[PDB]
């Protein structure tokens, strides 16, 4: 009755992990230039304490790109591999956050935008991060808010689900839901994949289209949620242990309440806690489901920019779990 | 330092078209080029190697400069890189004299990992050297802090002139895409208004605000944000993606926003009507109606001739409209 790592649908992988660690913390890994630069500076000041810990972890030997470089001594990188120094410290920063925080994470979400601005080098890092998370068996989300015509988006499907072997991604369906047939499904291989579509976002002006536009007294975010679930049903996702879920911001309390009320069993991904100042108690309460994996609370910068990310993660894990307990003991 | 508005106008004066050539090479296109080049003694690669501009690409130039016979024996790990990059150079070399702009869709450059991003960088370098105005089509959207990374990638790293953006999340994101307050830099973008996919009506037309369809609302907000940012005073603009199969919308947008910049994909592979699109979207400054053609050029076995006939037809249609 046992399924091996990598050989099950995302719904099953999330449920198993949720049973294991009893939380809905989603850790965001969005390293910026200052993060990387700082990591390098700190490691140089402390004889690379964290990099040396990274290098003892067994699965570093199972990443795809430039292991030859990643496994070098840090002082050899600095002295002998100058053109690889950035790749090295960027990738080791990522492994460091993962190693420090993974025991608290239901899922990691990596936002593509942070991995592209230096050109190809960050995509090598991103591939290694995904290979590493696959080896640890931690559920993954690639946050890329993708959108195009079907013929174009199948390239993103290949990158996200074949190359990175991601469990899921985020999608903006404003163009249409028909794009989902080329993202959540591969007709050639007959494989199904999971996604979170944008419903209500955290940016301060998100109401401008998501709540102002309507059809017959239903606001755009409700229509968009319904259309996404209609497409999920058509594609048979949940019967293949995948899903289409919703991104609903952690500062959008009324919309979280409406979505959980009107779509009782939907999967919700909620960014906005920490750096963006959303209210965790209100968000988790309004979006609560007794299957906690259906209300992922994403926290990025408030963990990754803390000097002690393991402790920051534990603190959020504990805060979330205390609110989960309040709801279980309602 | 020209500004995209100025780049477009000056190039329009030199080549007298509004053809925008799409460069979206897929795996089959690359494999076909490789196969064909092998069978025809690398005729096009050899032509590529004679062009001056190749000497100015940033990434792995020495690889790109090697003879194909040598690449396949002594740099085999670089074989895909080499043929992918050379396909792009071949298309650009064969068609550039007919292009007001080139538009590269990011999705085609990512699915193999980092390797395609090096190709994409070299492509922007090559176009920059040819001083051809550029668009990165990536339909970006996120919160402000996140999209700054796309501003850097697109406008600092690639040095693109412009990009496409999806503002459904909100318009304020444009402040962190089309503007860099630190450096006092301004950049141009086209925002999604009416798209070519067959179910595009579902949100763009069927949603409304006080009896105006969503696409009109979105277009107006994009121009509102352009005004706020003072783009046009800095020789830049926010414009509209309007499908070349969306005649009513193109008609309405050109009527209601008389001086707007439109990018129109959908001719060729997606069936759109060239005469109707150019007519409904027409402006005397015809750089304001970019007609994008991707696959109908790149998947044509005779791409110079395909580009030539779109150039010629656009020019006949432009004269009809005056
Ligand atoms: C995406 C959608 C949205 O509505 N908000 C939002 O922030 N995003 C992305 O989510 C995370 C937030 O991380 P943080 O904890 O550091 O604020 C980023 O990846 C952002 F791009
Ligand atoms: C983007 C928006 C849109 O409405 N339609 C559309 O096709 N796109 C992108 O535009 C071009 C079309 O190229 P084609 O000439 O090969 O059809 C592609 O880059 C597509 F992604």
């Amino acid at each position: 009755g046992l399924v091996p790592r990598g050989s099950m649908g995302f719904k099953v992988k999330l449920e198993k992990r949720r049973n294991a660690i009893n939380t809905c913390l989603c850790i965001g890994l969005d390293p910026d230039e200052k993060d990387i630069e700082n990591f390098m500076k700190n490691e140089k000041e402390n004889n690379y304490n964290n990099i040396k810990k990274n290098l003892k972890e067994k699965y570093i030997n199972n990443v795809s790109i430039k292991k030859d470089i990643l496994l070098k001594a840090p002082d050899n990188i600095i002295r002998e591999e100058k053109s690889e120094e950035f790749f090295y410290f960027f990738n080791h920063f990522c492994f460091y956050i993962i190693n420090e925080t993974n025991k608290y994470a239901l899922t990691f979400k990596m936002n593509f935008a942070f991995y592209i601005p230096y050109g190809s080098v960050g995509i090598d890092v991103l591939k290694n991060v995904f290979d590493y998370l696959y080896e640890l068996n931690i559920p993954t989300i690639l946050d890329m808010k993708i959108n195009d015509i079907g013929n174009t988006v199948k390239n993103y499907r290949k990158f996200i689900f074949e190359y990175l072997k991601s469990d899921s991604c985020t999608v903006n369906i404003y163009m249409g839901t028909n794009m989902l047939k080329d993202i959540c499904y591969d007709e050639e291989k007959n494989k199904y994949y999971s996604a979170f579509v944008l419903v209500k976002t955290t940016n301060p002006d998100s109401a401008i289209f998501q709540k102002n536009l309507s059809l017959d007294n239903k606001q755009a975010y409700v229509i968009m949620a319904q259309e996404a679930l209609n497409m999920s049903s058509y594609l048979n996702l949940e019967q293949n242990n995948e899903f289409i879920g919703f991104v609903v911001g952690a500062n959008s309390y009324d919309e979280m309440n409406y979505i959980r009320t009107y779509f009782p069993n939907c999967y919700i991904l909620s960014p906005g806690i920490g750096a963006q100042n959303g209210d965790l108690h209100k968000t988790l309460t309004n979006g609560y489901h007794k299957s906690y994996e259906k209300i992922l609370i994403n926290i990025g910068r408030a963990i990754t920019k803390n000097p002690y990310p393991q402790k920051a993660a534990q603190m959020y894990y504990d805060q979330i779990n205390a609110i989960l307990k309040q709801n279980m003991e309602s």
